């Protein structure tokens, strides 16, 4: 008699579709969306230290808002903006305030060291009722708002040496008074100056003596400027008027700390990745929630969905071979065998060949793509301001690397897909070839992927092949018999 | 008797070289250019509304020049600054003119609304004869040149505020006159100030008095500024002198509207793509043109050519199939069968494996590169002055970006060529393998990618092998006979 | 008698394992670094024009430091900053002075044209203590310190056409004195202003009279401002005082000149690809050097090592073939052939597949990465200041460009050695199909990549199945009747 073995690999009802570079959609018995296009609304306060900045704005948080005090001394890996976050201070432009506001989260501390500087001739701690701390008028608490003492405000000039190790940022401001009464009144000199200045660097502001909209009951702003003391450098304060002071200086710090602005509510829970739409699982290699991202994130595609095909071709369902269609009854392994002998139909998957694949296919992303991109501070790629040319070139690289990145995700996802199934293919190919080279004269391809053997092949003679401990030479006589005979 | 099967696939003796992955230069059937590297030389006007700036710039519409009165509400998709656009207004300068440009190029229009501005004390429509609208001095039609009404000047403080819905672009200006005779004739002040202003921005200006060279008669300058007024905020107007106030506010849009330096005329014609060498189709992925554009345009590459097989391998021309020698006469399809019987020489093309190849090669590179970026606002990537960091930051930005996508179009028609050539070999081997499974001892491969049948194979016979319905039991006794005996 | 014919391929003892798509780390025979980890540690003064800015910054030679003289009308493809550049002048600040800085770098020259400037009325050639230009008070060479004649200083006013046909770069600087009786003494005008401006351009100053640091024995500062002159332009210099005018132009080029911060010595060697880590070997397509590079470097990626598979897979040691193992002692060529006979065993390479196989990965890499991106000028890619948000987005660019081209580089090195691996399992198994089709029925496969040919195969047969001569017709007889009977 003459008996049936051959091959097929499992087939699954449920199949999933993928795109490869040379199919549009192809299915597959499993795939795996390698985009995380759904964010938990929430953002982890683990592992990053997380301050929420809930009313206040981290420049109003910096400068020492009333309302902003809570946030003294502050440090955070995050510092997040809500959309609520309001002024309750005096009324104050930053001049390049984008700049200051990356370069404080970016330092990622409000530590502040008061400092001994000594105005003579001039009373401090200028305060106002659109500033009221308590039941009472008050200022910025990072800011001394020094006025004329008596009837006279002589030339401030006053130095504070950097003997420290580490950059000293001091946040100074310049009073623009609405009227020259009040500039007077304030400060006896028509028109102030303010030039605060290292051995390196100058910055000197004249103040702005005209009227401007009402904000909290002020027509008067305070212009807001930093100044970065490196070590061994010294600050020098020469002010003629409109001087709003520092009142120490804030220890800039580098690491990992950023400024993210969303409304999604911190909540007790572990995440590496987080995005203005809340924390964000990291464990796939693309997002699409938001290009804004801080931690370990996915990059940012385009792509709603990315399905990487982890399994081989699906062809869902006499026991023709793989050639023909995919097992569906098989569950033990990925390739396996079916046989038809004299003592009946059986079948065993096939664990080498099973085995090869899956961990062929285990790691093939993680194998392309580096563990997870890691950012901390970025660069803003949401504006509420139209601002020109620097905006319009921040939103130009964000869209770049959109692309960019979005191309490389679906070439990878392709391309990842197309060797998946010509590898599990291959594996198949393989598994028949290595059954061929067993079954050298002894079988004949039935051309269904499926071999005939020409001699009786009990079960213990089936397992021979399937483990390839078969010995052609055995049944060469019979089989060739059985075959040209 | 026996008989031949062999199995080929058509060639073509014009075959067009390709790269590979694994060959430098590979001859294949066909091949389609993926680059765009020429253009009509004429922008369509659409479905983009383009609005050709004959003889005016952008901002020289916007504030209203004499000659560039017919921008007046003008709207556009792609503002087009022809080289020959000059200004014949009075002599002007924007600080941040890119900025300026940028903003008003994105907002789309020029739709200008005229407000109830009330300037008391101060003489109204001043006009100079560098702008001269008609047998008389004039100027810039969106810019009121406030002066002394009479022998005085008083501090102008207007307020406008923004009640709409919409952001509003004041453009307002600063003269700076030749001399302080100059500034004390138009503005009693020996010193003026403008200080425009909003409840969150601030912008003072402090006139420059001083001689520089003459344009159209005038050592004089307004440098122009810009205000935009988010709903609910309020623009306050402090002058103390040398005022080139707004007229009004340009309504701003967004949209994918943009502006783009060329000098490629306008022609009745459509197409989604614009540069500034002119309209280029955008059915190629790539195109090497020019880094401007504008719509849904092909990605700028530093290849003038990049060839995509659509087609296989040639191999050019005893009817030995594949493995020697590529078959030219067989048109068609792709892969066909070439047999000799006992009834004489004949062929037949293979649908099924044909058909195979052409769908799988078909939206290759479709299913790899998104339909088509679609890009409407960009930075500037020309400049003509040397601005420094900020230019220096948008060339390497753009010429990054070139040259990463330089690289994904040389990888991706690469792999993409790899794959076909891989493809085309693997259905014709295939094809192949199926003929032999069909011959399961009926034939034998001769090694000229050809069978030698051994049993009188009629054309009946041949056409069975080659649709498939091909019993090898039938000729087995004949077939082994003719071969073992 | 039968004869044995084994098709393998050469093996390596030390093996090198390299990086794929499908395996994590695959043994190869031979790999080759592609990324340049290393460096020289020195600066090749060839092919590029370095100029060592031993102890001077670029704007220290521009402005005509004392001791920086000796870079008077010098020309650089590369100037070389050190770090130990001090400045021993007249204490001063560039406003946008990384502008100034990458402008004067991309000129590449400071070839200074001295322009009949007059002064009436003013003290030209003023000096300090600060510049030592000998024993005696010197100041920059190419700025002039203009003060007041006697007891008046005039408002300068004077004109320098640009009839030339090249850009004139003026370097101007304004005096910002540390008290008014300064700024008097030197300038009558209590508050100075200084306007210099060209028919499109216009740069006003206005001196500050404000103490500050002392540096070198100064609390009084140089605010340095460039303009530049396009051809038949025209500068217009007026001042009321603190003029600090120049005495002439730096003329303007366009072409691969820049400007790099590193102390690695100046070497007499030739080397196109400069870092500040010192010049590196061009020859690999990326490097983990640095990535600030200048001429022919390679791109940076993060990845310190990438492998590229330059043999086949290694598989270490009857004398079966392929499928069982490689052959260690096979060195003639890649892929050959191990006979066994009645004359003796034997062993011969086939030089078609070993060619195909060295031809198809000689230039797998360079088909696929440009020879070399030639970079000249480029944006700052590390900061000794924080600045903020131009400086974050000089940043963000580089790190997008740094991790964009590592995932290139990783998913190109993975590509490539995955074709290789496939291409070299693709020879062999070519080469196995070859030596069956010539052995069409007088050998049987044995199923470890070799044959059993069933007739008396002696080294002369043996040579004919291994150049492809061997007439199957001739044995087919004994074959058949060793095979079947
Ligand atoms: C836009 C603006 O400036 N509004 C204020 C208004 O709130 C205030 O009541 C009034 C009194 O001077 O002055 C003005
Ligand atoms: C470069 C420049 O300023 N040129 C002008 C010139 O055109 C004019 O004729 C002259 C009369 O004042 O003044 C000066
Ligand atoms: C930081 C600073 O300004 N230091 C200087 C100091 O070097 C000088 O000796 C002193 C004399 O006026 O003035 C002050
Ligand atoms: C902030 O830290 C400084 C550091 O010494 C300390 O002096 C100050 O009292 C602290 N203030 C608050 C509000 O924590
Ligand atoms: C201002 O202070 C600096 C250092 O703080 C000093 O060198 C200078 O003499 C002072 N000037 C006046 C007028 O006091
Ligand atoms: C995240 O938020 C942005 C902006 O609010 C929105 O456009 C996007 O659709 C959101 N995505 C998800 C997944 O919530
Ligand atoms: C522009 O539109 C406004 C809308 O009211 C109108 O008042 C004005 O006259 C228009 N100007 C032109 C030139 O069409
Ligand atoms: C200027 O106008 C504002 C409102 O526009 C007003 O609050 C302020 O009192 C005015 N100032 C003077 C001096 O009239
Ligand atoms: C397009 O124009 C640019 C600039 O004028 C030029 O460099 C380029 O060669 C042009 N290309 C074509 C295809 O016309
Ligand atoms: C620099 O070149 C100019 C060009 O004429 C020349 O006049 C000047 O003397 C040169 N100076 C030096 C220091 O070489
Ligand atoms: C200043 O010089 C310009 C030419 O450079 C001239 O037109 C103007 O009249 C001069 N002004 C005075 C006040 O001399
Ligand atoms: C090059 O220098 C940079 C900065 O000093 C350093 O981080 C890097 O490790 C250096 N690389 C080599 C190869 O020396
Ligand atoms: O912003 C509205 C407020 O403006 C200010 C005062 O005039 C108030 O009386 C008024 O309510
Ligand atoms: O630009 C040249 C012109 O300059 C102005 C006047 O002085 C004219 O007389 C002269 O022709
Ligand atoms: O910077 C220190 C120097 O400052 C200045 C003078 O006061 C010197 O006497 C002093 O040594």
């Amino acid at each position: 008699s003459t008996a049936t073995l051959c091959l097929g690999h499992h087939a699954v009802p449920n199949g999933t579709l993928v795109k490869t570079i040379t199919d549009d959609q192809i299915e597959v018995t499993n795939a795996t969306e390698l985009v995380q296009s759904s964010s938990t609304g929430k953002i982890c306060n683990n592992p990053h230290r997380i301050l929420d900045g809930i009313d206040c704005t981290l420049i109003d948080a910096l400068l020492g808002d009333p309302h902003c005090d809570v946030f003294q001394n502050e440090t955070w890996d995050l510092f997040v903006e809500r959309s609520k976050a309001f002024s309750n201070c005096y009324p104050y432009d930053v001049p390049d305030y984008a700049s200051l506001r990356s370069l404080v989260a970016s330092s990622g501390t409000l530590e502040f060291i008061t400092e001994g500087f000594t105005w003579t001739g001039v009373t401090q701690n200028g305060g106002s009722n659109a500033c009221k701390r308590g039941p009472g008028s008050g200022f910025f608490s990072r800011l001394n708002w020094l006025t004329k003492s008596g009837s006279t405000y002589p030339v401030l000039n006053v130095t504070m040496p950097n003997n420290d190790n580490f950059d000293k940022l001091y946040i100074w401001g310049v009073h623009h008074p609405s009227t020259n009464q009040e500039q007077t009144s304030l400060y006896v000199q028509a028109s102030g100056r303010v030039t605060v200045s290292t051995r390196r660097s100058q910055q000197t502001i004249i103040p702005n003596i005209g009227s401007r909209p009402w904000v909290r009951g002020l027509s008067s702003r305070i212009s807001i400027y930093w100044t970065i003391v490196k070590p061994g450098d010294v600050l020098v304060i020469n002010s003629n008027g409109n001087l709003i002071a520092p009142r120490g200086y804030f220890k800039m710090r580098t690491g990992k700390s950023s400024i993210m602005r969303s409304d999604a509510p911190i909540d007790t829970c572990i995440s590496e990745c987080i995005t203005p739409n809340g924390s964000i699982p990291n464990d796939k290699p693309f997002q699409n929630v938001n290009k804004i991202t801080y931690g370990a994130c996915p990059k940012y595609v385009k792509q709603n969905t990315l399905k990487l095909a982890t399994g081989m071709r699906n062809v869902p369902e006499a026991i023709a071979g793989f050639i023909e269609n995919g097992w569906e009854g098989m569950i033990d392994g990925w390739y396996g065998f079916r046989h038809q002998n004299s003592e009946g139909t059986g079948q065993a998957a096939d664990l080498k060949s099973t085995q090869a694949a899956i961990d062929q296919i285990n790691g093939k992303l993680n194998r392309v793509i580096e563990k997870t991109n890691e950012k901390f501070h970025q660069i803003e790629k949401e504006f509420s301001e139209v601002e020109g040319r620097i905006q319009d070139l921040e939103k130009y690289v964000e869209d770049t690397k959109i692309d960019l990145w979005s191309y490389n995700a679906e070439l990878l996802v392709a391309l990842e897909n197309q060797h998946t199934i010509d590898l599990t293919d291959s594996e198949m190919n393989k598994l028949f070839e290595k059954t061929r080279r067993q079954l050298r004269e002894n079988a004949e391809d039935m051309g269904n992927g499926c071999f005939k053997i020409y001699h009786k092949c009990d079960n213990a003679c089936i397992e021979s092949i399937r483990n390839g401990t078969y010995d052609h030479d055995v049944y060469r006589d019979e089989a060739l018999n059985n075959r040209f005979q």
